[PDB]
C-alpha cells in the first residue's frame, strides 16, 4: 500500500531529523561522559541504583534501527541519561555537574526541536 510507504517516509525523514538533534546533545558533552554505556564490570552494583540505564551509543542504535516513533520517546531516553546520573553521582562531583550543564544546555536544542517537528509533521 502507499499509505504504509507515506508513514516510511516519515519516520524516515523524523529518524534524519533526530540524528541531527542528537549530535548537538552530543557536542554538549565534550568529555564524552555519557557516550557510552556504565561499565557493570567496572560499576558493579550499577543496576541495584539505576533501574533503566541510558547513554547516546544505545540512543544512536536506536535511531539507526527507526525505532523513535515521536519526540517524546527520544525526550524520555535523554532524560534518563541525566536523571540516572544526578541519582547515582553526588552534588560535588565532575559527573553530577555534567548532568546539569547538558541538560541546560540541551533544552535549547529540544525547545527548537519540538517546533521543527510540529512545523514540518
Amino acid at each position: 500500500s502507499m499509505e504504509q510507504v507515506a508513514m516510511e517516509l516519515r519516520l524516515t525523514e523524523l529518524t534524519r531529523l533526530l540524528r541531527s538533534v542528537l549530535d548537538q546533545l552530543q557536542d554538549k558533552d565534550p568529555a564524552r561522559i555519557f557516550a557510552q554505556p556504565v561499565s557493570l564490570k567496572e560499576v558493579p552494583d550499577y543496576l541495584d541504583h539505576i533501574k533503566h540505564p541510558m547513554d547516546f551509543a544505545t540512543m544512536r542504535k536506536r535511531l539507526e534501527a527507526q525505532g523513535y516513533k515521536n519526540l517524546h520517546e527520544f525526550e524520555e531516553d535523554f532524560d534518563l541519561i541525566i536523571d540516572n546520573c544526578m541519582k547515582y553521582n553526588a552534588r560535588d562531583t565532575v559527573f553530577y555537574r555534567a548532568a546539569v550543564r547538558l541538560r541546560d544546555q540541551g533544552g535549547v536544542v529540544l525547545r527548537q526541536a519540538r517546533r521543527e517537528v510540529d512545523s514540518i509533521g
